[PDB]
């Protein structure tokens, strides 16, 4: 029995600190007379029993148990961390038996009245002081959510720098003991040789355990072991395997040589009794095609004016983010409206006297904003989590609840309120976090904040107001050396309507109609003198009598139908004209004694069953797309459906009424190798360009799987915007994205049962509990922000210790007033019995008897769970209870590819729970519903077409062969464009699905043609595959290339001046793409293939 200090010599003037004197070695006190008895049960524990010796007074140890009395509610959550504390100063201050303390230096006076020891040092093991940190560096507080290690360690994560915590300090007397470290000669073995540990516990490996939310031990060490497939590779899957597939054949291909019906046959009597029907009474024809037009374009004017501008068309019906959507909204009210401001210093740090100086007369003007539209004041239209709450808004002036000005004392109040936002409340009973409101976490060091302010009344006068607060916030002034930006709702609407202004659309028709009328006027004399004229007539006269006889059936019309039906419509209409007059032209030249109605009865005799062919074959394209879940493309492939046929009837009627009236009014007195002759020559080279576009082939799938998914509304900002710099500076500024609020959507009573699946703070919590499993997702997934878990909240609330709030009287089920500030009234439940061991709180009637006290006043007093927290957070029924959410954040969500992986967590999470009936909801979760399938949706919607494509060119063709060539060729020049997509930054969502779509289609259109010109003309014709191959191209190859060049003319007249950067990318560059690649591929690759085809 060896101590270190023991007499409690000296004492104190003032404060009771009574502080304790040193002693040597030599040195037995007697012990145990009744002092013992009270060292065991009220101070560090039963663990001993019948101690020899002790090393402290009774008056050391009544003030080791004060001590410990102020410092056991910050950490009685984890019980390992309480009693390794405890037995920690217990083993220090008393138990000196064992020697704990070793070279006493500096006594302040020797033996005088201040006879005390101070500034001495202790020896401990490296290992125990690693475990005691361990069981207690992550411990959250009793009357918040807020760090107790915080408050012990400051911003610690360290043990060494949590033991000079405990150094000097103003309660009873600092002696700065701990010196872990003993390397040599330290002394004699059991002679003042001196390690110190005593089996530390923890939250595993002990018989007492901590909770999830306290200790990461707690949590499931099986964290989600799957993790699910990251889906990426360093090798990617699809294109080594694409590799290696051509690669094994790469070998071979050098090393093999190193060594009776007629039904669609005589169709042409349908298509010869309608046109024979067409020339007979023509003028009714055109006279019912143009007072049809009246009709529609009557229809549409007064009738379905609405364009179904609402964002409804992307999203689809009666899917389970729709439904999970509108159940939000019926019970937690809708999406608050955001405005966010950013304040920012360029190189510097923005907070400054000055700053809040100009901030002063800022934070009052916008609570009266210029004199709005009838006096409407943002304190009448604000957020109130209660009717009787104040307006709330989010910036740091509601640390200092716009009380704004402490010139002397800011920086450290405001250091107080980042680190330690309690007792930093504003009006409203809601706390901040700073990285909500800064950028950087030192606030004094930290380049920009975010001032939020927010409302809830959801029409068009709130708009209203924007549209006033936006002229005084460009107006409002700035200094020198400071930067602002600001964001609205209806910014982006606006931003829209800006730059809707595109008369390059118009002047772009007017090139093309001005080159497609000059075709074929002046070979034999000046001829088609407005001829074209009409066909462009009835080209447009079939899209609109489709967008009336569909508006007769109440469909809506998309932005998007409006630039992709007439850019369709006209590149198949155009086309057929070409090839109709052609045929016609050159009916001129052989046997001129048919007369004209038999000119043009043979024409279509020749070439209508291709017009036929080509438009099942995009029809039935058409069709597949209707097979679809949102409405933007379904509306669509019913529009092109309809506009398809209703051109293919019209131009096959109408047309040829007008061809013949044109041509008979006419006297046309007829009286007949140029430069488009002179490429029969380059034929000869037949393996080059099919080795070329083979390449072109495998190249492009290669490259396939690089496009990106989705679209991003912060490119369509325009140039020199006020929307273009705040973007930048949520890249850069902003902590916290998008909110996340998890919804249980019916459960009964607390049966104890159902809440051990969602309480976190606890002990009697299963592993798979909701918090838990959320604790341990929120290390790798989206979500970073801890969550708002109302229950543990509330059943915090009752805990006795940490109460000035919870009160009654006399056990009367009647609570005392907060404005009732006396002791008079008792805690709600008894100190011993608050059942802290297992989760234990009321389960009936009495549960929702204390839960409709916890909601009934706030937390001003007693900071905790107050009625501003959770007004809205449950809708509680009479009996039991409805349903609940609890909130939660995102990182912040800068990239597209971000946004995308959010949504797969989104989906990812509320899985993981079969026993519970809940689910995620994000403002932005309902419109990336697409993306998860988007990818096999459009490998199944084009190779169901190119396949269909197959049949009905197999079933007109009556051959397979040539069939095959041409599905070849089509799904060549999809392949092709989707690596150009890759290329040019075009990304891959709904709007460019449908402009591939059409891309399917006019890439069919163009190769049919010539496909079915590869059928036998017998009348002077070889069977020679070269020979028809010449007939396809100086036949309808001009023709074509005749209906491609204004259709080339249309995206030069476009690039030049749409300054629409989304019509710019998913609709010039796709087009373009679409004219190039299907021209090369239609003029080119097909004539070669199909010549070396036949050759032999
Ligand atoms: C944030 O905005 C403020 C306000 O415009 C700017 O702070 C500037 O910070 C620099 C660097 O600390 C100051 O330079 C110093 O000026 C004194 C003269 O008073 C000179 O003797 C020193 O040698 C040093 O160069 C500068 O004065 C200060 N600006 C003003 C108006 O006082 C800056 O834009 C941002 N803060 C940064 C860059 O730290
Ligand atoms: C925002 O919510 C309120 C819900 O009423 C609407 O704003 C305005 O609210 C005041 C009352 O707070 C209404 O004034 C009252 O009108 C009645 C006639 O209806 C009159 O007899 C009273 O003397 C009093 O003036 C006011 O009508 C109402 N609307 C407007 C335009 O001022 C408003 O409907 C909501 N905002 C939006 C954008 O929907
Ligand atoms: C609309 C979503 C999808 C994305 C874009 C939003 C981003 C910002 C505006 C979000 C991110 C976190 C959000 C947030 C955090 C916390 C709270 C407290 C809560 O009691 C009301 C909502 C409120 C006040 C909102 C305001 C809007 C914020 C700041
Ligand atoms: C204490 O310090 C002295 C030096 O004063 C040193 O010689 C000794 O080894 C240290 N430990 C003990 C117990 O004396
Ligand atoms: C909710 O309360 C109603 C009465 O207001 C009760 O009929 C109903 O059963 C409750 N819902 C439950 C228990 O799921």
């Amino acid at each position: 029995a060896t101590c270190a200090m023991y007499g409690n010599c000296g004492k104190k003037s003032v404060f009771g600190n009574e502080l304790p004197c040193p002693v040597p070695r030599s040195f037995e006190p007697p012990v145990l007379s009744d002092e013992t008895s009270k060292l065991l049960v009220e101070v560090c524990g039963e663990e001993w029993k019948e101690v020899r010796y002790a090393c402290c007074t009774k008056d050391q140890v009544v003030a080791l148990r004060d001590n410990l009395q102020k410092a056991q509610p910050l950490i009685s959550s984890c019980p390992a961390c309480l009693k390794n504390f405890n037995n920690l100063f217990c083993h220090f201050t008393c138990a000196a038996d064992q020697g704990r303390f070793v070279n006493i230096t500096k006594v302040e006076k020797s033996k005088e009245d201040k006879d005390i020891v101070a500034e001495l040092d202790v020896f401990m093991n490296s290992s125990w002081a690693s475990e005691f940190y361990d069981s207690c560096k992550n411990i959250k507080f009793s009357a918040t959510n807020g760090y107790a290690m915080d408050l012990i360690g400051g911003g610690a994560k360290n043990y060494s720098q949590f033991l000079k915590f405990l150094g000097d300090a103003k309660p009873m007397l600092g002696g700065s003991p701990f010196q872990i470290n003993y390397k040599y000669d330290l002394a004699n073995e059991e002679k003042e040789w001196q390690e110190f540990n005593d089996e530390v516990y923890a939250c595993d490996d002990a018989q007492y355990k901590c909770a999830c939310s306290d200790c990461q031990e707690s949590c499931p060490h099986l964290k989600p072991l799957k993790d699910g497939v990251c889906k990426v590779g360093p090798l990617p899957c699809f294109s080594l395997s694409v590799l290696i597939f051509y690669t094994i054949c790469a070998l071979f291909a050098f090393m093999w040589y190193y060594l009776t019906n007629f039904f669609n046959g005589k169709l042409a009597n349908l298509f010869t009794k309608v046109g024979q029907f067409s020339v007979e009474n023509p003028y009714k024809i055109l006279i019912t095609t143009v007072f049809s037009i009246f009709v529609f374009s009557f229809i549409i004017f007064q009738y379905a004016t609405l364009e179904t501008d609402p964002i409804n068309l992307w999203v689809s019906k009666n899917s389970e983010k729709f439904k999970e959507k509108e159940y939000f909204d019926d019970n937690f009210g809708p999406f608050y409206r955001t405005e966010q401001i950013f304040v920012v210093n360029e190189t510097g740090p923005v907070l400054s006297y000055e700053t809040l100086h100009w901030w002063f007369d800022v934070e009052n003007f916008i609570t009266e904003e210029l004199q709005s539209s009838e006096n409407i004041g943002y304190q009448d239209l604000c957020f109130r989590p209660t009717e009787d709450s104040t307006c709330v808004i989010e910036s740091f002036t509601q640390y200092f609840q716009g009380a704004l000005p402490n010139k002397d004392s800011w920086k450290r109040e405001l250091q107080e309120c980042g680190k330690f936002p309690v007792n930093c409340l504003p009006t409203f009973q809601q706390p901040l976090k700073t990285n909500l409101l800064f950028s950087d976490d030192d606030i004094l060091n930290a380049h920009a904040f975010v001032v939020t302010l927010l409302l809830t009344n959801h029409t068009q006068s709130a708009n209203r107001w924007e549209e006033r607060l936006e002229e005084y916030l460009l107006d409002l002034k700035v200094p020198e050396g400071l930067r602002i930006s600001f964001n609205t709702e209806i910014s982006l609407e606006k931003e829209l309507n800006n730059n809707n202004d595109i008369s390059t659309v118009a002047i772009s028709y007017l090139m093309m109609f001005l080159y497609a009328t000059w075709a074929l006027r002046r070979k034999d004399g000046k001829t088609r003198l407005l001829l074209g004229i009409s066909g462009l007539l009835i080209v447009l006269a079939s899209i609109v009598c489709a967008a009336g006889f569909l508006t007769l059936f109440g469909l809506k019309s998309t932005l998007i139908i409006a630039e992709v039906i007439p850019f369709l419509i006209l590149a198949i209409g155009i086309d057929n004209i070409f090839l109709i007059t052609h045929e016609y032209d050159r009916n001129c030249e052989q046997k001129p004694e048919y007369s004209i109605d038999q000119k043009i009865i043979s024409a279509i005799g020749r070439m209508s069953p291709s017009i036929l062919m080509s438009l099942l074959c995009q029809t039935g394209c058409f069709l597949i797309a209707a097979f679809v879940t949102m409405p933007a493309v379904h509306n669509f492939a019913i529009y092109s459906t309809v506009s398809v046929i209703f051109n293919g009837v019209l131009q096959l009627t109408a047309y040829v009424s007008i061809l013949s009236l044109y041509e008979k009014r006419s006297n046309y007195k007829q009286i007949t190798s140029f430069l488009k002759t002179f490429y029969f020559k380059m034929l000869t080279q037949k393996r080059l360009i099919i080795i070329i576009f083979s390449a072109w082939f495998f190249t492009s799938l290669v490259f396939l799987p690089e496009i990106q998914f989705g679209l991003d509304q912060t490119l369509a900002v325009p140039q020199d915007s006020y929307l273009v710099d705040y973007f930048k500076d949520v890249y850069s500024f902003l902590n916290v994205g998008p909110p996340v609020y998890m919804v249980v959507k019916n459960l009964d009573l607390t049966k104890r049962q159902n809440q051990q699946k969602i309480c976190g703070k606890f002990t009697t919590c299963e592993r798979d509990s909701l918090a838990n499993v959320l604790e341990q997702e929120r290390h790798r997934s989206t979500i970073t922000e801890p969550l708002a878990n109302w229950l543990d909240d509330y059943f915090m609330f009752l805990n006795p210790q940490n109460d000035q709030c919870c009160r009654l009287k006399k056990g009367t089920d009647e609570v005392c007033p907060p404005s009732f500030p006396s002791r008079r009234c008792e805690t709600c439940f008894q100190q011993g019995s608050w059942n802290y061991n297992m989760s234990g709180f009321p389960e009936g009637k009495d549960f929702m008897e204390y839960l409709s006290i916890w909601i009934n006043a706030p937390s001003d007093p007693c900071p905790l769970g107050g009625r501003a927290p959770y007004s809205t957070a449950l809708v509680y029924n009479e009996t039991s209870v409805s349903a609940s959410v609890f909130r939660t954040a995102h990182h912040p969500l800068r990239s597209q590819k971000d946004f995308i992986q959010a949504y797969s967590d989104g989906v990812r999470i509320s899985s993981s729970f079969p026993e519970l009936d809940m689910f995620a909801y994000s403002p932005f979760y309902i419109f990336f519903v697409q993306y998860q399938t988007l990818g096999p949706l459009t490998l199944k919607l084009i190779g169901s077409a190119i396949i269909l494509i197959f049949f009905i060119s197999s079933v007109f063709l009556q051959n397979i062969r040539s069939s095959f060539l041409l599905a070849l060729v089509v799904t060549m020049i999809i392949v092709d464009i989707g690596a150009l997509m890759a290329l040019l930054g075009i990304s891959l969502n709904a709007v460019s699905l449908v402009n591939l779509i059409i891309c399917v289609g006019l890439g069919v259109e163009f190769c049919v043609h010539i496909v079915r010109s590869f059928t036998v003309v017998p009348s002077e014709t070889k069977k020679d595959a070269n020979s028809r191959v010449l007939y396809s191209l100086n036949t309808i190859g001009e023709s074509v290339i005749k209906g491609i060049t204004l259709t080339k003319f249309i995206g030069v007249c476009v690039l030049a001046f749409a300054q629409s950067k989304i019509f710019d990318v998913f609709y010039f560059r796709m087009w373009f793409t679409l004219i190039i690649v299907a021209a090369l591929h239609a003029l080119l690759f097909l004539p070669a293939l199909l010549s070396l085809f036949g050759g032999e």
